[PDB]
């Protein structure tokens, strides 16, 4: 009855937005447990872009997150069907192509987004005293 | 054996510090329920100063932090005797006088900080860029 569901993702300097993604990952099923995932300094800095906090800055802030189940840092760039066996994962959550391969097997979990949440929105708003 | 422990705070734009102060109350003894009390945005306003999320936003934040069993929110401004009769609260878990006489009565729980973890000084980092 226990679901196993992957989210991986570089989180970031935290927000809401990633909380409540989280939350929608973690209650897919009756019963899951969500596995994160956080994408190595090299490798992002290498495709998305800059990264603000180190692996473990960004490790140690999702320990305190309620939906948190277990936490493989760091994770592999690009998930794959091996790594999906290797950890007995039953669906991966990820925003919606790379993830076709997963629709095609059945194990693509869709979750949304939450906009306005940004720690770059909240500097935004609260320069706007000046 | 379940001890019941109040923490109250501004909680304004949530960081790893106040995670840690949390899990710090959490686990003060070996079965806890942990309240949190969210400060208003009037009265915060008033006493401490400008407040850059409103009540909403500080409370919906504490909602995905793992430590939090229950949300008072918004809490009064000063913890009271009859509150802590109110609501059954064993301890009050605050930093380190207005505790003076929660110390007397030995329901006063000491939480410590953590430096170099603020919004802000990522905000510091981030610019040294350029």
């Amino acid at each position: 009855k226990n679901v196993v569901i992957y989210a991986d993702g570089v989180y970031d300097m935290l927000h809401l937005g990633h909380m409540k993604q989280l939350e929608q990952a973690k209650k897919l099923f009756e019963n899951t447990t969500l596995i994160v995932g956080v994408t190595s300094d090299n490798e992002t800095k290498l495709f998305k872009g800059q990264v603000v906090q180190t692996l473990e800055e960004r490790t140690e802030t999702l320990k305190h997150i309620r939906w948190v189940d277990e936490i493989i840092s760091p994770c592999p760039w690009v998930v794959t069907p091996e790594f999906l066996e290797k950890y007995k994962i039953d669906y991966v959550a990820h925003d919606d192509d790379i993830y076709a391969w997963l629709k095609r097997a059945g194990k693509f979990k869709a979750t949304q987004r939450t906009e306005g949440v940004s720690t770059t929105d909240l500097i935004v708003r609260i320069l706007k005293n000046y």
